[PDB]
This record gives structure tokens, C-alpha cells and sequence, in this order.
């Protein structure tokens, strides 16, 4: 029951500072522009100890499956090859990606009826708000 309140289908309803976040991560112009238009569906499911997160949009369809605290390799929507670890910290899903000596953290939080995603790279944060589909 570890992630019960995250499970479901979520749709993006707002974004702030995502272009800047993508710049900070190193995404090039054309990818930023097309990725920034996307309105993804985030589909979260749990089966035993395995959590699956899908992100589906006109830009890219991605899927990760993982066990909390157990590192895995991920190819991101912007084509970085990263080492990822996802943990639960005080009810927040904390996703850290490491690649080429860099790091970014993506936090997923339930707030009222929303699922709030905060993406941070060095001093640049973006907030992406999802509602139930
Ligand atoms: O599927 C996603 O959630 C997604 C992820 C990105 N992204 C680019 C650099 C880091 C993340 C862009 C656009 C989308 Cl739609």
C-alpha cells in the first residue's frame, strides 16, 4: 500500500519554468520546443514491490519499472542515459538521476487532488501539476 495515493492516470494541467529546467539539464533547442508543448499522461501502477511509471504524449512514450531504493538504468525522454534511484521520503517519491557527473532530482507529491512534480537541477526548479485523468 506504499504508493496507494499515487496510483492512477494523471494528466498535465500546468507547467512553470520547464523550458529553463530543460536548458539546465542540457536539452537542445528543437527538443525543448517540442517537448515543452507535450501534455503527458502519467500512469502509475504497483504490482507487489514493483512500481511502474509511464509517461505518454505526442513527444515520447516512456516507461520505467523499479523497486524503491534499488538503482536502475533509464533512457530519459530527452535521450540521456542515466542511473536512477527512486525512494519514498516522508510520503514523497524522490527520483535522482545521475549522468556525466551531473545530477537532477524529480519529486512527486500528492497535494489535495493533484499530483505535483518538482524537477530541480542546481538552482533551477520547475513545477508540473497533474490532475486525475
Ligand atoms: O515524458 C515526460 O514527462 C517529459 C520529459 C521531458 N524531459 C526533458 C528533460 C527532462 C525531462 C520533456 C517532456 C516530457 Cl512530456
Amino acid at each position: 500500500h506504499m504508493c496507494d495515493a499515487f496510483v492512477g492516470t494523471w494528466k498535465l494541467v500546468s507547467s512553470e519554468n520547464f523550458d529553463d529546467y530543460m536548458k539546465e539539464v542540457g536539452v537542445g533547442f528543437a527538443t525543448r520546443k517540442v517537448a515543452g508543448m507535450a501534455k503527458p499522461n502519467m500512469i502509475i501502477s504497483v504490482n507487489g514491490d514493483v512500481i511502474t511509471i509511464k509517461s505518454e504524449s505526442t513527444f515520447k512514450n516512456t516507461e520505467i519499472s523499479f523497486i524503491l531504493g534499488q538503482e536502475f538504468d533509464e533512457v530519459t525522454a530527452d535521450d540521456r542515459k542515466v542511473k536512477s534511484t527512486i525512494t519514498l521520503d516522508g510520503g514523497v517519491l524522490v527520483h535522482v538521476q545521475k549522468w556525466d557527473g551531473k545530477s537532477t532530482t524529480i519529486k512527486r507529491k500528492r497535494e489535495d487532488d493533484k499530483l505535483v512534480v518538482e524537477c530541480v537541477m542546481k538552482g533551477v526548479t520547475s513545477t508540473r501539476v497533474y490532475e486525475r485523468a
